[PDB]
């Protein structure tokens, strides 16, 4: 009855833009642990053979994962990356929950890239990714996708082609367009300068304290080096929680919700990725949109697959009730409705 | 008219059965060394991500690809393992070849099974096998394949379901059927006992010089005790060539045919056993034989997948000629034609 329809309308357009890998996930289990029956003589002349009792396929990519998330929890999102002819299943499962597929690349040749897994007991992995169409992404125009769907609200910048995440990262910035560097797995495959490259003018710099660590060593840069260049960074800390620092210091540290199990750790960031920027859309403030993205993450942490988990308004809410209270809880609930 | 009719007949039976895996490889290369970067340090938490840049999927298995062998060479050989409902195609693909597939087990619920290897460019590899259906392999009879194509002259028990070498092994000592102990990747698993159980009364027991070491280390056993179970020691030396021994020490060695490339080891064993065996099959004795087999190896070697590889007469005569001498690709060809 309060709405304004015209100008309620004008917004609706402005989504997040995912940009990212868009993959298969052949995911396998070894029954037993890598740090413990690996010893450092099996690495001089390395030809290993695990028997591996559980093999399984499932939607994955970071760009994919993280449009997931955000469509399951009712954010507007547009996914933005490559894939194969193979593409077509995939994208009617992201389209049953409002994602928007136009602007996916669809390779002529080349299949979907694919993520090969092994997890051990320990939620150790030894991992091989092919990129396959991915590597296509750079030819991707952001221009082109604001041209049809308008200016998006946030593009984030997740591990993709490396050319296509500089080519994106410098289009957001000619566009004047906010865009979240979320480098991830390339931070341990980029020279610093690339890096660098890639954080400046971010509105969000996202990483693990691991990666942080790395960053700043590669770069070269201190923390204020970094937080003259982005307006805020979000930092994950495992069962430690998460903190959110703004550029003067001004910190903001979340706890995590407990699991009930450690099923499988892949995917476990992007939803805490998705469910934090989705909170944020939706108007909570930087504590409760870290809670929510602590809930996604725990289950995916819970689920094999990194789009297999389920949302459940009372399951959700008693865990994030136990972890941060019944205010908390009651107002995520209230703006995801 | 100076034949004996008795005795002609009595030496043209050449079928072998093969028992093994049937699998699909997954192969991927990672363009790199491993030794360049992996280290010991790496063990604490094992957590490895590489980037392979080539991804294909072959029809493999060890008895798929000595079974494939065994047919392209013009053997008479009955494929006898456990697959799944996929292997329709592979089936096609083994009968073109002249493969009888009668006795393959089609699981009604489990996948063919998988080998995920990554291969760098110094031939070492990282790899994870996936049974699924090849667990089944334990309920298949032989006296089911005897009564349907008759005594074999000899059956492979290759790497396989381990409790179904175990009864294809005892059957065919029940049965007094021929059988190679050809246990491979298994003799990294099994145990001393369980291998001295694969050994016992084999005619031919095929190893690498690797494996041949693992074996007398794990048995207990000297290599006289070795030979007075087995009629003929094959020992493979890679580039060294092969020995091939018999119980009194008479010694057969046999150097190898220089490859143009070193592409993919995977398989190259199992190739080198067909080729031998196939020779035997076809009379020709155990020098020219190992002469074949080296061939094949090679020819393995150089292609991606084991069973990517084609057998044309004059290529392979000339490889022969340049490695052993005209005489003795004649006489390989002769046979083989
Ligand atoms: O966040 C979890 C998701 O990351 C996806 N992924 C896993 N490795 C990668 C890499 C990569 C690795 C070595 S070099 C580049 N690049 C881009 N996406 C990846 C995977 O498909 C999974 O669904
Ligand atoms: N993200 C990474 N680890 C966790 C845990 C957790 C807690 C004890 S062990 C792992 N719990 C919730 N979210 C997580
Ligand atoms: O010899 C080359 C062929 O061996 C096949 N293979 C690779 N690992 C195995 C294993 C195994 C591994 C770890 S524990 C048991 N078992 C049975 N076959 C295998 C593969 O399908 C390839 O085509
Ligand atoms: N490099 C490692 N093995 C080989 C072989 C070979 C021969 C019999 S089995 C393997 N032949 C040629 N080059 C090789
Ligand atoms: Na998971
Ligand atoms: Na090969």
């Amino acid at each position: 009855g309060l709405q304004g329809t015209e100008n309620l309308y004008f917004q609706s357009h402005m989504t997040i833009a995912v940009t990212g890998s868009i993959a298969t996930d052949h995911l396998m289990r070894f029954p037993g642990r890598f740090s413990e029956q690996l010893l450092p003589e099996h690495l001089h002349k390395v030809s290993l053979s695990f028997l591996v009792d559980d093999l399984v396929m499932h939607r994955g990519g970071v760009a994919g994962n993280m449009a997931f998330a955000i469509g399951v929890l009712g954010g507007e999102v547009a996914l933005v990356g490559a894939a194969g002819a193979d593409f077509a299943d995939y994208r009617d499962w992201l389209k049953a929950r409002g994602v928007n597929c136009d602007h996916v690349l669809i390779s002529e040749t080349a299949h979907t890239a694919r993520f090969t897994c092994t997890t051990d007991v320990d939620m150790a992995q030894i991992a091989s990714f092919y990129p396959g169409a991915m590597s296509e992404a750079r030819n991707i125009k952001l221009a082109d996708v604001v041209s049809a769907i308008g200016k998006p609200e946030l593009v984030i910048i997740g591990a993709n082609d490396p050319e296509a995440m500089f080519l994106h990262t410098e289009e957001c910035r000619k566009l004047g367009l906010a865009f979240a560097a979320d480098p991830s797995q390339q931070l341990a495959r980029l020279s610093g300068e690339e890096i660098r490259r890639l954080v400046n003018g971010a509105a969000y710099l996202f990483t693990n304290d691991y990666e942080w660590d790395l960053l700043l060593s590669k770069t070269g840069w201190s923390e204020a080096d970094v937080m003259a260049q982005i307006d805020l960074r979000v930092t994950t800390l495992g069962p430690k929680g998460v903190d959110l620092v703004e550029p003067d210091g001004t910190t903001i540290h979340v706890g995590v919700v407990p699991e009930t199990s450690q099923t499988d750790p892949t995917g476990v960031g992007d939803a805490f990725r998705a469910g934090f920027l989705t909170g944020r859309s939706a108007g909570l403030g930087l504590e409760r949109s870290a809670q929510l993205g602590s809930l996604v993450a725990v289950l995916v942490l819970e689920s094999t697959g990194t789009q297999e988990w389920q949302w459940d308004y009372e399951a959700a809410a008693s865990r994030l009730a136990g972890a941060y209270g019944e205010h908390a809880a009651a107002e995520i609930v209230a703006v995801l409705a």
